[PDB]
């Protein structure tokens, strides 16, 4: 049994729904493979998530950690293979903060490789007849924030812990005023459940 | 009670499914409100589509006609306003017909518009949470000449029915080698079913 | 010698410039073979369009008419095969009408082909290396209004006349806040051009 | 102060006869513009080769800035590249057969590298002549990526003094007659390395914006 815990991050201004969150939200408490899951929610603020996702961490003592985001105008299911040290925000996040050419961690790394098996994950969500694939770029807004965060938190105080981020595409009612890609809320979370399982049954990648 | 006739493509060029005919065969003797549903499969073959809906018209009778295939890398249920009149082929049909310059029928007109209420059928589908918007091309393949074949049908010889095409997107298993947009097949049976009670419900377009 | 009208559209929506105009404004008084070029601008208003372009064909009396107009998002010049009447409009026209599921021609047909020579039109501008394709549909906006009234009053009143509408993408100054495909006014300047020669010099199309 | 600037391009990979990335900074060997003295050399599109002939370029011209180009295929701006990853991730060979997988360019090395370019204030040099231009995050994982990260690491380990980076460009529209994509023209790239080149010469430092 290892303990995964997922998060998902909560509405953005304008969206009234952050899939991201509804996905993991539905799998809280589920016992799938060797995975035992259980779900948190995020506020989409830089600072403010790495803090929510440290006591969350502390309350659930996780095995793996897959932090999961939402990549509006994505047609697969991506896990991220890298997370980059700076905060570069267009808009402000949930809390008015708008960081332009900031470090996440003064004097961290530039960048810190995911610790997931994500070529196993993309692999068997595909086997399930739903598109993946592995991404390079997880933006610089709070979703790279938090995925950077994380590696960090992993590597300076819970280097056992196998931890890493995927970004999810819009679900169709997101998509309904301007046109872009979706995926149902049904198969992103099928997805998510895959990843679990996936990195919970191996902790090496093909 | 309105007798409603939806066709659908059998696979084409390298696809082993073809989701116009696997959404509409689930309708097949649906009975919502005043709809009564009724599918047919339709060659994706030039001149012999047209053939095979004749017939099905002869054998069912019915008041309206949604004729329904693929365009993939649409985001979208799509209506479509226009058929127009040519067959220009970039690769062949199934049985290697690849006309090019060519006119459907002999001075027919350039075009026929639709006969369905679409902007109906568009606000209700979008209304059950699915994207959807009207598309003023149906290309010059097979599904374009369907339409065109469907409306100089009904211009010639029945002119009360109400008939059109709705093209619909790829669905997620279409989707796993290379990147596109898709929306999920109960997605698009639930949207195309919404377009045939719509369409019965209502002769008129908004 | 054939006289070859090309017309280009004004600044809409919030642009402040259009290609379709800089872009025919530089080939006025061109001319090249066949062809000799004459060049007008058209307001981006439904109707009023219309009446200016009748101005123009009153004006210089062209055997070729190629009417121009921006199409952005798109990657290549792109000759349309098809008008089709209706006014559609997603956004008001420069003097604020916005026409819905309204025809252009009441009892006129419902499309209108293009009279160009397309085919060999986009086969003569790939030949100097740049992208074009056929497009069948030219929306239903103003630039759609302009081609099925061009068709229309060539039909009715000026059936010598061939004539038909190119759309081009962006410049690439007009992608500088928002990313999106463009092609230098050299470019498209030189592409229009070929147009117009090869409309000039076949009236038949090639397959 | 004038400033030596080695600009790189790549030779034609994958089917392709032409890389605009060579064909644009060729035009600029041995311009001269604001502080800039520009001098270009070719690169092959292959993995590990491709560095050596790098550090030959570098030890010719003893460079104050380095700025590597290589073509985007399917981006629709000049693109100047924020960040290096360590690694080499080939979805096809390169020139010469080789396709690494999940390979680390530098075994131990950092997992990425940032340029050291000013690239916000390139990108608004670029746009202030009307020419598209952004920021990338990513320069994939193929040989530009490979050659970006291996040019911040030797700076980094042995001469820390130049300022050097990448930059990616669109196809031209030769390159587009058979399938639709994005492209700019080869004149507005050349131009657009250009500011690149005079900007960074003339200043160490970027802007932030």
């Amino acid at each position: 049994e290892k303990k995964v815990l997922l998060t998902g991050f909560d509405p953005f201004g304008g969206e009234t729904v952050n899939p991201s969150w509804e996905a993991v939200k539905r799998l809280n408490g589920a016992a799938e493979g060797p995975a035992s899951i259980v779900s948190e929610q995020v506020p989409t603020v830089f600072y403010k998530s790495l803090a929510v996702l440290r006591e969350a961490m502390k309350k659930h003592q996780p095995d793996i950690i897959i932090c999961v985001g939402q990549a509006g105008g994505r047609m697969q299911i991506t896990p991220e293979r890298v997370a980059i040290n700076l905060n570069e925000a267009r808009i402000p996040d949930n809390e008015g903060n708008q960081p332009v050419g900031e470090d996440i961690s003064q004097g961290g790394p530039a960048a810190y490789w995911t610790g997931l098996p994500i070529k196993r994950i993309v692999e068997e969500i595909k086997k399930e007849g739903i598109p993946a694939a592995v991404s390079y770029t997880a933006g610089t807004f709070v979703c790279n924030h938090l995925f950077y965060g994380l590696m960090d938190e992993i590597s300076r105080h819970h280097p056992h812990i196998r931890g890493g981020f995927i970004h999810i595409p819009y679900i169709p009612e997101q998509t309904l005023q301007k046109s872009a890609p979706s995926l149902s809320l049904d198969h992103i979370t099928k997805a998510l459940k895959i990843a679990a399982v996936t990195a919970a049954a191996h902790e090496d990648d093909i």
